[PDB]
């Protein structure tokens, strides 16, 4: 294969250099997923012309001399949930009721609008939990995106899809969305690099409620290297007066690659001292930390302070995110998809617990979240009010088996206690609450599985969770364990 485990900078010098066109990265790219793809369910949309369409037009334009972008030819693939793009499906993580519905004229997602804009390549849409509302990709009309580490086993959610085929070689970016973790938790699952950018820092268009009680929500990229991570943050961040919350900040994320990390000082905790965590994820975690006290940063433990168990805490981000689901389900109910009456197959009782729990939730009851949110995001503040990056282990836990019954769901127990199998296990769900830039470093292989290091930076420093991820990445290489998809029987 001419593109199979290439990075997006390979490519976009084999592309402008007039190595290969832009037609043979699209033709090399779709022989891969329908080669590999099978085993790991990862796609649920192909757009095949239309990538071939654009591949003909972005050819023309390069032998021609025109202008091209800056990702000219990288091929890439969106996430199915929330998704817009005109003509595109949409069905909020695998709703069979939505199968039929298409992209209305002019109303895009960011992440297709602005990759497409520098001339990268989409193919299609990958795999979703329905509402993203678990930290598994699993639902019962697509079914379980597998991970390439292990096909038993899941890719992690809610971006599984995203992360799988970047994971598995087939694609050198993906898109990604984060409510309560979803760029990061697969990608640490998976052994891939996942960016979750300051709040602002990426547009994100929420209609008709821009102004809704949910987390902080994020676009972001997936990737095998930091540096490609760069180059899509260079075209996803930007301002846009539509997002409430834009930055109107230009930055060049490839300047930090080469910054390293002398000097820093590093706070490190293994549980952010209220999440039940797998002793071998925090052992490995201890050891990872070691790496930038080798690279002339200092490290040392530190307790956030979070006066909430973190059952509080879940059960506040879940009524968080339901409030929102809950205007979606009495939208779609209006114009004619019932997914409380006549589709109410559709949707995972787990996640129908949480709805009605909402459907008329006390302002008493919003307030007491809010609370709960302010106390964690000051918690967070205390931390780079001394230290420049915080450590933490991405999940309490490693790779759950996929089930059969289209509900994979995480542990409900860990170390012997309770947790929330949607979403408890994943603490990235802080950095939602906080708004913090952060990033999931692969740290390395816990019985042939991925375990993933989070690295969160200071409000808007994501230049800084970017350059300690690079030197990480030099340090301590997690490309070599990439040997394991890339030998998978097919
Ligand atoms: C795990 C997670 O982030 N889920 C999730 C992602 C996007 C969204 O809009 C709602 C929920």
């Amino acid at each position: 294969s001419p593109v199979h485990w290439k990075s997006a900078a390979e490519i976009v010098e084999l592309v402008k250099s007039k190595q290969i066109s832009p037609r043979e990265v699209v033709e090399s790219t779709i022989d891969l997923i329908e080669q590999r793809d099978p085993g790991l369910n990862a796609v649920v949309y192909k757009a095949y012309d239309e990538a071939r369409e654009k591949a003909a037009a972005l050819e023309r334009r390069i032998m021609q001399g025109e202008p091209v972008g800056m990702l000219a030819g990288v091929p890439t693939l969106m996430k199915d949930l929330f998704a817009a793009k005109p003509g595109w499906p949409s069905t909020l993580g695998g709703i069979r009721a939505l199968k039929d519905a298409r992209g209305a004229a002019g109303v895009w997602s960011t992440y297709p609008l602005k990759m497409s804009g520098e001339d990268s390549l989409l193919l299609g849409q990958t795999n979703s939990p329905v509402y993203g509302f678990r930290g598994t990709t699993d639902n019962t009309f697509f079914g379980p995106t597998r991970n390439p580490f292990n096909l038993d086993f899941n890719a992690g959610g809610s971006s599984g899809g995203a992360a799988a085929l970047v994971a598995d070689g087939i694609v050198p970016v993906a898109g990604g969305t984060d409510g309560g973790g979803a760029i990061r938790i697969p990608a640490a699952w998976t052994n891939t690099y996942g960016f979750q950018p300051s709040i602002g820092r990426v547009p994100f268009k929420s209609r008709p409620n821009a102004f809704h009680p949910g987390p902080y929500l994020y676009e972001g990229p997936i990737t095998r290297t930091v540096r490609d991570a760069a180059l899509a943050m260079n075209v996803l961040h930007g301002f846009d007066r539509r997002d409430p919350a834009s930055l109107r900040v230009k930055l060049d994320f490839t300047s930090a690659l080469a910054q390293g990390v002398r000097g820093k000082k590093i706070g490190l905790t293994l549980n952010y001292g209220v999440f039940p965590v797998q002793q071998e994820i925090q052992d490995l975690i201890g050891k990872a930390a070691r790496v930038f006290t080798e690279l002339g940063a200092h490290v040392e433990f530190v307790d956030l302070g979070i006066p909430y168990s973190q059952k509080q805490m879940s059960d506040a981000w879940c009524r968080m995110i339901a409030i929102p689901t809950v205007a979606s389900m009495q939208a779609l109910r209006k114009e004619g998809i019932d997914l409380y009456g006549e589709h109410r197959a559709d949707i995972p009782d787990a996640l129908m617990k949480w709805i009605d729990a909402v459907a008329d939730i006390s302002v008493q009851q919003i307030s007491a979240d809010q609370l709960l949110r302010t106390t964690v995001f000051d918690c967070m503040n205390g931390v780079f009010d001394r230290f420049d990056l915080l450590l933490a282990p991405t999940l309490a836990c490693m790779p759950v088996r996929n089930a059969t019954d289209g509900c994979t769901e995480g542990p409900s127990q860990i170390n012997g206690e309770e947790i929330d199998p949607l979403i408890g296990w994943c603490m990235t769900y802080l950095t939602n609450f906080s708004g913090h830039p952060s990033a999931s470093v692969p740290a390395g292989l816990i019985d042939g599985l991925p375990a993933g290091m989070l690295i969160i930076g200071d409000r808007q420093a994501d230049l800084d969770v970017i350059a300690a991820s690079a030197a990480f990445e030099r340090a301590s290489p997690w490309s070599q364990y990439y040997d394991i998809p890339a030998g998978r029987p097919l």
